[PDB]
């Protein structure tokens, strides 16, 4: 509740030295201690969104028996920059599990793109969160449009606490029935592309499921995690950032740094 404030001068320097805004927020899914930091306000997704998309495939495995077996083909036009798993596999195709793996565990814009035209692109990721209590949550666009990060511009955006509390009622709730939840968990655990993030700040010995995102303009990146410290309950977290320019650079540093206090207002240190 009021840990925010063991914190929240920290969280005002760390923003002032980055030169933008940073959104945290963090539950202690133990106690429902949280610590947030603008927390309410709208972050572009980025390819944050590739995590939340890979739940609502799982989601839809539950009515559809078969659909992570699926196998699907694309062209050489579907391949868009940053599709490290699905350009390997253009000659002969992928499973939808295998796509949903390769958009949550390299981020890989073919995939993303491949899975959200099996739910019905933008609109339908964006029912599929409303069909679990997010309000806040929209994508608006498709790979790679939605990495525009305009200032002021709520297409493609959440807030750290909307973020949290979906993957909180995704990871650890019953918005999945327990196989999905358990594959959800695993891909989470399997990326590959956040070590310089949320997973900096976590100890070797404490298990993490996270999702990158960096739109490369204004400054924007963010992650998100699962984190399941020794001998407590785990904590669900959300970091996001942004800054006023195009040409603003993100910073891992300052999302690593994010996380660590974060923790440290839980009293995970
Ligand atoms: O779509 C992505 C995906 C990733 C990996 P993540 O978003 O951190 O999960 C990514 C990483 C660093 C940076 Br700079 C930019 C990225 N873009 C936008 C690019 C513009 C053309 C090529 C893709």
């Amino acid at each position: 509740h009021m840990l925010t404030n063991l914190v929240a001068e920290p969280f005002a320097k760390l923003e002032q030295d980055f030169g933008g805004s940073i959104g945290v927020y963090a539950m202690d899914t133990g106690s429902g201690a949280t610590v947030s930091y603008r927390a309410e306000e709208r972050f572009p997704l980025c390819s944050s969104f590739k995590g939340f998309l890979a739940a609502a495939v799982l989601a839809r495995s539950q009515q559809q028996a078969g659909l992570l077996d699926t196998p699907i083909r694309y062209g050489k036009n579907a391949l868009v920059p940053w599709s490290p798993i699905s350009e390997k596999y253009l000659t002969t195709g992928m499973t939808v599990a295998e796509l949903s793996a390769a958009a949550v565990q390299y981020s890989d814009n073919a995939a993303a793109n491949l899975l959200l035209k099996e739910l019905g692109g933008p609109a339908g990721l964006t029912a599929f969160m409303r069909s679990i209590g997010d309000t806040t949550f929209r994508l608006d666009r498709w790979e790679l449009e939605l990495n525009s990060a305009i200032p002021g511009d709520a297409r493609d955006t959440s807030s750290p606490r909307a973020v949290t509390e979906s993957l909180q009622k995704l990871t650890l709730g019953s918005a999945l029935a327990a196989p999905q939840r358990q594959q959800f968990v695993d891909w989470l655990k399997g990326n590959t592309t956040g070590n310089h993030r949320i997973r900096a700040a976590v100890p070797a010995d404490w298990a993490v499921g996270d999702k990158t995102g960096t739109c490369g303009v204004y400054g924007t990146a963010n992650d998100y995690a699962v984190v399941w410290p020794t001998g407590r309950a785990p904590i669900v977290l959300a970091v996001y950032t942004r800054a006023p320019n195009k040409d603003d650079k993100h910073s891992e540093a300052v999302i690593a740094a994010a996380a660590r206090l974060a923790l440290e207002g839980l009293g995970v240190n």
